[PDB]
């Protein structure tokens, strides 16, 4: 209870949610995800207009920490997937205007709560895959689906499949590729935008623009981590060579 | 040690018995899993007819709280999940399906019975769904599918019980009938079953019902992966 | 002799199902008419639409005289638009009435179904036997009536109910003897001029549960399905 | 003199409706001084509403009183501020109860139809007239509680009804004389705390027809149409 | 009235509603709607195979009239917006092939007209903005993201942003920007597109490729209008 | 005739490739060779085959409604094919194998819908498209057109029922890319890889979850537009524009 996996820094436009696990490639813990979800909770309460989704270190983030996952239950992992799924959602539909930035090579809930965010970025060099269906996971499915449209989404996630930020940006997947060095502009950008409109406005705004599928996502999500042998198709999957 | 199920087959009928009596039919993770496995090779095989009943005291305890202090938050949301996956294959089914109640039936239990679209009870049966008082939503949709908006708030708004003479005339059982009565239950069930080709039945079926399994199973799991889950079951145990 | 006849008043039009030496069955030409003279009285927003039989019923459905003589296709088509015509009258800006008597069958009941205002004569009859036949027509709204228990109960195995059954299940708002049948279509046309045309059009479409695609598409698929006219041939020999 | 009394207590907020001379009639400020409390209590998470009026009836709706002063857009804006009130009740995470007596009118039945728990005196009646001026308000509410067939009838023809026929219908809960509305009061208190705010607020959710934005749609279609001020002098007219 | 602020030219094809408040920027009084609902319904009516609508002098439209809206009510302000929504809806719902013609600089509900047409173009210099969340109006929202998608309307409409012609284009807001020597030519290819089919299968094809949330985008703009203090929120915006 | 084959099916472990075989007959779809795609597609579905593959013998893909013998044919014969059509078209866009389609020459109505069912659409360089039905009142594909190409671009093409081209088709994301009869084979052997990349249960899931169910809408749509009286005539009178 003493290290610190998420950073926020507060200030009167935008919290910004540092993800701090550089030594484990920002990978989601339990621990990581429920601070996540603590953090936009508060963010929600307290109306903040923008919130910024960081990572420490080479990259934004490798998705479900798998470290240990052997020694956890069947339970304790679709647990951990529910959660990640349940922060998902309140980052989607947050009444906050939301804004990610990536680098480096991300995977999986990671490059989902990259998704999940309104306004996305990322390095000339940043890497993205959803590999999770190599396992039978249904995660992220559908609102990857709406940002890249039906076609796009088939070919990266039925193939499992790296995607770079060239291929990133024609998808429409980012705004835009920006280094390092452009994002405090950026942040100040969005900033800028999110404060445009009054709390109750921008969230009637935010409430009417989505297209909300929460339930199926959930459902979809809850089924496929809970089919008998989940655990085995991890161990088969991390066993694999690429 | 004998199995927590036991399935009986016939050509126009499979019998699922719950067979835990020193657990009141409890919904252990096995018995689930079995239940699971039996109704899914009743589909394959197009059985007309699924009979759902309890060996002993009871139809079902419902969740089987057993050593659930030994186990986790995460243990518990997939034994949950399982159960509600259950349930829909169940409310889904192709086949008709039948269920027959006596004794004292809890959560997971009742909705089980609920599942089924023939309902019967003993005039002596209880039921009660008290999960809300932990937060839990289970069955909720489907039960007010069955007994409307207003019974659905009067039982499920302070999770109490209701017996046999108020299942029946809320329309959670068409009606009552004893025991020694309930094989001649199965035979009109059989019958009604085999009316029409199996094609059609299963057309009837996903025709008459109001499909809401996504938003069923996604209210289950936040209900249920809400942190302090153990301890909300540990304070509804004591009162 | 034309298998309709319609008298047309300010306040109401009445439709006379006019075949009584065939039982008032639903040939194409009475289908046409039907739908004709409904799309008439839209078009002049009549308040009221009455239907009723001559002779010994209000209509055994399907005209099946010569069914052997016509295609696979021409009997979906057939039914198709007895499904358009049930659609019309479902979703009228009229008010809807329906005088029912003697035996009644298939189609014929699901268009006595499709009125809003519903009366027999104590000693009609009703029977909805097409699922015998792998055809899906009424279903849903036949369901939105009586519900989806005993909806699964009737349609399921095919039985005939009397107008004591009909009034229990809410089928029939009342059983009524053809002398008192007058004074109800005064009172629907009372009822149906009680508002202006325009908020009338509004009431019935706020209140009513339209799933018309989903029982066109039903339908469809029901009677296309290949090998129809060996369907209806095997049933046709039955009991 | 304030239009609305709002007593409180730990596990409820009576709101009762004060302009006992008026027959507790709908003004703009009444209606925006039930808005403010509800969306108080709402904040607050109070377990029950209770919903009363003073003098001789629960609430004789939209206050007409100097409607001849107001223009088309008032009267809109005022309705459009009933129909918001009436959906915050509606979709409330509290438990609501709604006590009535003598004579009750439109948007005032509305009010008593939008809570979930509805009791009302022997002698009181109801009625809901606005679809003669081309109104639609509360209409799919009322058809969710009485079916579409008794709507039907009962808006169809904007007639009367009493407490026997509410009762009959499921409009009301039963018939209770005053004496025996402390009690009321205090199972609905119980009931209302019978489970955990949150847990409470899902169950509501879970179990509500959410058709909100229909209805919002609905009745500002309605009383924005051309002539609509006419139509209300029309059947206001004393001659 | 003797005034003429909608003329409407009538052929066999098509009818052009050209809207003629030029002193005004073609600006929507509760006059100009009504005009509007009443030849858009008679269009119905008849079964027009396409509609044009164009703005007289120098622009399509400025949106909602603010002339004198001191005087006014905030009940006959909700009003006058739930009769241009119900404007709106009926004009994106039509039966008829929709065609809208756009230069100069263009506001609020004007865009909204604009957007609820099914063909349109602007000229090279034309100019765009909803500026109406800034006082807390839900107008138009969900139809303009249909258009443009989620993420480009949010871009604009989260900041209640202008946007020129060539971003317009870009979006996919306008078929082309173009000049309005081009437009003859352009009507005539709308007419020709419209009368392809026949008047029920034009009607059907519509009704088909709609998205339809008529309802839930009035009751958005009934409860964004009803808002106790609107009239203070538009006296606000309008200070800036 | 039951000497004919005017459907060849290829059977590999991986793809089953359904060749329409009527090329004096520009592929058109006859009642015989509507029943013989829908009992292979249904035999496919029951072996799990990973890949359906379509394409037509000859100068192209299909020519949609063959119309040889309609004058002979009765309004309900007519319904009844173009019923049978819509429920195969159904059983393609909702089938749990991958699904590739390889457009040639000129291709029409049902044809062109038949190839829009298909999730890897390709055309050749030269390709045709035309869906003319809405000419004679038929309401057929239209919504899953809409959802490839979007409400703009489809209103372009059915509002004039007219023909475009394969650089449209492409344009519009109607097909993935052109490609020469050359490149098929490699694109098969693509495409049979993409399939088998997850195991069949979670390729259906990913199916399922990505599509835009409106299939009895889309019936009942064809059904009333096909039932219309006075369809043959309607017919009689587009064959008759020159
Ligand atoms: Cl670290
Ligand atoms: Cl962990
Ligand atoms: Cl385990
Ligand atoms: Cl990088
Ligand atoms: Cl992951
Ligand atoms: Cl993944
Ligand atoms: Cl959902
Ligand atoms: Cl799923
Ligand atoms: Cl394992
Ligand atoms: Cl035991
Ligand atoms: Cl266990
Ligand atoms: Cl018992
Ligand atoms: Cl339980
Ligand atoms: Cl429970
Ligand atoms: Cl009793
Ligand atoms: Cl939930
Ligand atoms: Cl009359
Ligand atoms: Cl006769
Ligand atoms: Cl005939
Ligand atoms: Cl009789
Ligand atoms: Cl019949
Ligand atoms: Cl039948
Ligand atoms: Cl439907
Ligand atoms: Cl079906
Ligand atoms: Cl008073
Ligand atoms: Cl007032
Ligand atoms: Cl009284
Ligand atoms: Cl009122
Ligand atoms: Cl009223
Ligand atoms: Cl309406
Ligand atoms: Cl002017
Ligand atoms: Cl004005
Ligand atoms: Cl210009
Ligand atoms: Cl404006
Ligand atoms: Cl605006
Ligand atoms: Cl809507
Ligand atoms: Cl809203
Ligand atoms: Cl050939
Ligand atoms: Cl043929
Ligand atoms: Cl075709
Ligand atoms: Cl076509
Ligand atoms: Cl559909
Ligand atoms: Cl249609």
């Amino acid at each position: 209870s003493a290290s610190l996996p998420l950073a926020i820094e507060r200030r009167p436009a935008a919290w910004t949610f540092t993800l701090s696990r550089p030594e484990k490639r920002n990978a989601l813990s339990a621990e990581l995800v429920e601070a996540l979800i603590d953090g936009v909770d508060a963010a929600h309460r307290e109306q903040v207009p923008l919130l910024v989704f960081a990572g420490a270190g080479r990259n934004f983030s490798a998705g479900f920490d798998f470290t240990d996952y052997e020694t956890q239950s069947e339970g304790d992992l679709l647990l951990r997937m529910v959660r990640i799924e349940m922060l998902l959602q309140r980052v989607a539909g947050s009444p906050s205007l939301t804004l990610a930035l990536a680098h480096g090579r991300n995977f999986g809930a990671g490059v989902d709560l990259f998704a999940a965010c309104k306004w996305r970025y990322c390095t000339p060099e940043a890497g993205f895959r959803m590999p999770g269906l190599k396992f039978g996971l249904v995660l992220g499915t559908r609102r990857f689906r709406d940002i890249v449209g039906a076609d796009q989404a088939l070919s990266i996630l039925g193939s499992a499949r790296a995607f770079d930020a060239d291929e990133a940006r024609r998808i429409g997947f980012v705004r835009d590729c920006a280094a390092q060095a452009q994002w405090p502009a950026l942040i100040d950008a969005a900033a800028e935008a999110a404060t445009a409109l009054d709390p109750a406005t921008r969230a009637t705004l935010h409430r009417v623009l989505r297209d909300d599928h929460d339930d199926a996502d959930l459902a979809a999500l809850a089924r496929s981590a809970a089919q008998p042998g989940f655990k085995a198709r991890i161990r088969d999957y991390l066993a694999q060579p690429a």
